[PDB]
């Protein structure tokens, strides 16, 4: 009788959800207001002080999306959750609320472009300084760690290559030092990996991805202990980003994540097919995947995560303008950024994330000119090799 | 044959919005997506490098985004929109991408709570200082501006007493100094006041209220030049407050604003109404509207805005205790915060928002033991008047 | 404290709906469920038996739509009402549910077209005959009642040229005969006309006008006597049309008929300004509308509706052609089947619904080459009116 | 290039959908449309004739719902498909635009308890004769057939006890007496079963269940030969039943639909792990599922079914009042109609949809004292099974 308790692809389904009270609605009532109406001045006033529960205003909670803050705290075996308007509020919200003038930042390098823009841009103008390392090697991370040091920041797997951090190692370290470890859990999901579990204080998603699952929501989680989440929720949300979510899309997301264990099992299934695949294709020169044993973190990954994810990054021979050709050539898989889509998805970042931008950042930034990305969706596996092989042949 | 130069109430209909092209659907398309796809490598390429047009990715830009983004724009006679998740998004998206460490803000003291505590507490942790200042005195705007100064920030009507600031000598004085002139135009909404022809460079909304007017969407937008809006959409939004609005959102803040006119002459019909019974009660000690010849600023009133509002505020004979009776003695205007909805909303800061609060800072906040606002909605007012009278006797 | 107590335009507000039982939430709760979960194997039981009050399955009732179904019933002042899947299965659940093998039903037959096709040619094949009649002489409707008759059924004004039928005359004579008088008062809604005072037994709408009014729900709703409704839902709806109303659009539905009041107004309001612009101009021969004094029924209408209406007939100058290059030559006005929408939508069937139809035919039906529909929207008056000029002048 | 080459899987997630051509968006936009606007006056005649291609008014046809219908068309091998309300209007839609006044249907006497109730007591009353028959005796079906007979309506698995009917068979022996076979395949979806492979004439389905998967969508889909569709949708769906579907049930059911594959199989999984489990329980008297080779026609369900299903019926030891106390005490499945959703659901026909029924008429019915009947969710089966042994150790 406690979401805790079960399975986990029964808490996927059930927890934070119960039928609505009033009614016995089995789905969560989509409570698309503005705000709520109070019985009496006192029970007003009870609420403002937070001397009681219940709801207020929508910018500062809501029922619908209460339901999917407690269903992904469960998830991630954290204590409390907080949506947000995107994966990048999620981050902001979370790195604002924590970090003031004077503090400083130590987070990887290879992360997600919007991410790095924000740190790299955006945090030093409010006097906040950020060290970029390198995170698969956790030395890195110790030698960049300074007395400022609030936060340390990773993300793995990370978003070009797929390359790993070792969470447990990267938390004890911090936590050495009295700083914190925030992790994007995004790539991954709690459904395949648990950065709580291992040692961080707060994780993070854009649940744009495999959380809602069906490429038709932008939103973000943060999943930590209740002080810092409260703190998260009255300052970081309702001050300073303003970044809440929808009811709709919490509904949407609470209805995506149903299926998060069914379809991870999916795209996971289907990513290590194509993976294979790709390995043994003589124009592939290079496939970046961590259920491939040749993957130079192959046993990190399978002591921390539970399945080796639906994201595969491969180069194919001949560099940019085979890349072109290829992308050019699929007829099934689409052309488009993001991921974690029931579609598979694919983007050749050197002609078109990344065509403006010289040969040189672009090999600094981990993205060689034959470099592609795939998300694995839920189709055929069989059907998506034949399209990359038929895209291949022709463009090499 | 262009949005701009039809008539107000057509704007208000038809501006930004277009039948959709591909299959003629007068609604505008719910485009509840997260990415868009490419039709080549080339294309994707082009959109990225900003050197074409189209659409990548919602956080970015949508179809149904972009057509209240222009709708709004129109209506406040400026170059372009940006909405965002919430009000205080499109207020601290605007200032964080305004402002740096070392920057000055002056401010009206008399602004909505949430934004008092942004400026309060969290801008000076990032180094940019605020100075508040009675905004119905320009002097004083004019004494606290320093070489450091980028933003003076105003609301008008001001949330407690309905007090007003001079937008034209305002956005002079700011001029004057190099600095820019941002205004909440909530509590008016562009059919009853205009900043940006008044001389203000940015206008901010939260849409929560009167545009979208339904008590639905939490929502916020941002409206201004268009070299601007590009900074708060590409940085602001995209790295800082990850404040995007959900389509959803967006669609149904399109459909709410097509009543915009014929809403605001009801609201303001009917509050014109209440504002003089309320005047003419032996219980009522104050009447704050800006309709009642009696408001220390009226004539200024009559040239900045077109109507008087829909908002009343007002003090009751008795203190504390005669507003906490009234409150709970109506039965047909509802206890909540938040205003601009159809029904008919009040709330007594005093017994509800602001009870643990001492008696000492709720003056110097405008905030009387005996202080009522009342959102005036659809409703017949004779109702609204016989609901009021009733609490009135009662609680005095 | 009861809905039906207040102001109509605090009834349409208010009426139906009421503060979330659970939480406070202001907005009707969308409750976008199929089904609802029992507390226990008896609390289930009484329910189905028809025992006791609550949930089962939104097929038969969903506590969103029951909001519409109350809120609609209370401004018609009828018991009950049920919603539907659109106005078609409102008339068709109605009828279906009343008429059986053998049954006779005296219609109008200046009606809407796909009523027409259903009682013309569907009906008499389940042994359903109807007799068509021009129900603006209530001598007509006598001669054509048969022992059979079950239900007269009328709309008024009427879809082609806005003729009126006296509904306090007709129920008076179907009653003597004791048939059910049905009424669809889509045209006018219960703001302009309430056919239940008048006599008549059901009332049916298309929300999809002007109830709804944003032109984004197709949807239908049913008006009439508890033990009626009580019939229509659970064997017309249950049963035989399966019509039932998506909670979603019972959600929007209740949304758009806040602003009725507002909407009626204006509607009506600008219709009557057009309508006196259309019959001042040389190039149009006759103007169909109930508030030009040279209405034929012009004082029946003063007595039966409250304010004119939204919708215009008129014939122009030169029949076929000119009615093509009148409507092609709109650039405001958008061409479009339907109503009661924000926006003014114009047609002309001769040319589009109606141009594969002879033109012996189109007479009969009350069709001339020259007759354009136009629903009169919220723009500015002066706009639509310079349209309609510009157009009228080019296309004659 | 074409929807119907790709593996079935591949079909679920794309059939029927492409990216938005004006805008590239991935997800089906939501067309939440009444209306759609014509170029001209000619295009606007053009599609009303029927004589070109595009849309007019959302009952008719829509964009979003079009997807729907082309995507389940695919899945069934059909040419074409037609969303409706609701399951219900799916069948009805069908049969009354079938079937005329002297007509005749044979029926399976195993069928959902509604679409009986239509049958038996509203068919009749449009002079349309009902015979019923156990259709698992394909003999009782060409016993009944009359020179009036124009359709075989059978259900498989059917309801009660999950009995099989043999589509192959019925078919042959429909079609030789010149009538249609209708398959109501609901309870199956197109991934377990594809009546119209088999020789059945029309599929619906309430998608209200496994197709759309989530337990908020009440809606059906009817799907056949293009030459019926088009009958059942310009004039079933138009004129008679009006039960269209709302582009955002549409919606839902697309973003349902994507996962079926992954969802069946897991549901299926669950359920013949949980029918092993009862099976093997010395308080299980029987268990009625598919999957298990006791199954009287355990091998006709081999050849028809490519999995044996969600679904499953059993009876408790201690009839009544055991089937009652199994229900009031399971803590994780939840009491409720409807089948098909993501979470486990338990109904105990005798208790609660059937108490007020006499113990006579429920036993000729297929129910029994103590049937239980289970739709298998995707929790943790070891869950459910834990569940279940609980509530039936109390219970027994
Ligand atoms: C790891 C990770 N973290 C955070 C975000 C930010 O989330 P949002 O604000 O977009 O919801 C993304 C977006 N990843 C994208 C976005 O577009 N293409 C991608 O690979 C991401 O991949
Ligand atoms: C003038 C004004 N500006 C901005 C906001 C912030 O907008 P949001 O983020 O809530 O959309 C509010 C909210 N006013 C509220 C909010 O709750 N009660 C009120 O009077 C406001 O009144
Ligand atoms: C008077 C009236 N009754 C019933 C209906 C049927 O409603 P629905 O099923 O479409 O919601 C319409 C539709 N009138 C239309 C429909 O398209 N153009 C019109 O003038 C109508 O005008
Ligand atoms: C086989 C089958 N056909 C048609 C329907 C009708 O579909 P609807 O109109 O409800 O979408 C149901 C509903 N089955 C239900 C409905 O409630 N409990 C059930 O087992 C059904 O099981
Ligand atoms: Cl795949
Ligand atoms: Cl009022
Ligand atoms: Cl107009
Ligand atoms: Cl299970």
């Amino acid at each position: 009788s406690d979401c805790r308790t079960y399975g986990f692809n029964t808490q996927i389904v059930h927890a934070g959800q119960q039928p609505d009270p009033s009614t016995g609605a089995l789905s969560t009532p989509i409570f698309q207001t503005s705000t709520f109406v109070f019985d009496s001045a006192e029970q007003g006033a009870a609420r403002f002080a937070l001397e009681e529960s219940g709801y207020i205003y929508t910018r500062l909670g809501n029922p619908t999306t209460d339901a999917l803050e407690k269903k992904l705290a469960v998830l991630e075996r954290g204590e409390a959750g907080l949506a947000t308007a995107s994966g990048i509020s999620a981050i902001t919200t979370t790195l604002l609320t924590l970090c003031q003038q004077g503090d400083h930042i130590v987070s990887a390098s290879a992360i997600y472009g919007c991410t790095h823009a924000f740190l790299s841009h955006s945090m030093p103008k409010f006097g906040i300084n950020v060290s970029f390392v390198d995170a698969a090697k956790p030395e890195e991370i110790r030698a960049a760690m300074r007395p400022e040091t609030k936060v340390v920041y990773i993300e793995t797997p990370a978003n070009p290559t797929l390359s790993l951090v070792d969470i447990e190692t990267v938390a004890g370290i911090a936590h050495q030092q009295g700083a914190l470890l925030v992790v994007d859990n995004t790539f991954m999901s709690p459904y395949c990996q648990q950065p709580l579990q291992l040692g961080a204080d707060i994780v993070v998603h854009s649940v744009t991805k495999y959380i809602n699952g069906h490429g038709d929501v932008i939103g973000g989680i943060i999943v930590g202990k209740q002080e810092f989440i409260d703190q998260a929720r009255f300052v970081g949300l309702k001050d300073i980003t303003g970044g809440c979510m929808s009811p709709f899309n919490a509904w949407l997301t609470l209805r995506g994540v149903k299926t998060l264990g069914i379809r991870m099992e999916r795209h996971c299934e289907n990513a290590l097919k194509i993976a294979r695949f790709l390995e043994g294709h003589p124009s592939i020169t290079r496939v970046y995947y961590p259920g491939l044993s040749s993957h130079p973190q192959y046993e990190l990954g399978q002591r921390q995560m539970s399945l080796p994810g639906g994201i595969i990054s491969f180069e194919i021979a001949g560099g940019l303008e085979a890349g072109r050709r290829m992308i050019n050539s699929v007829e099934l898989c689409l052309l488009a950024v993001s991921l974690g889509d029931t579609e598979t998805l694919i983007q050749h970042p050197a002609s078109m994330t990344h065509s403006p931008v010289a040969p040189e950042e672009r090999l600094k930034a981990g993205i060689t000119d034959g470099l592609i990305r795939l998300s694995v969706g839920l189709e055929d596996p069989e059907d998506i090799i034949n399209d990359l092989e038929h895209a291949i042949r022709k463009a090499t």
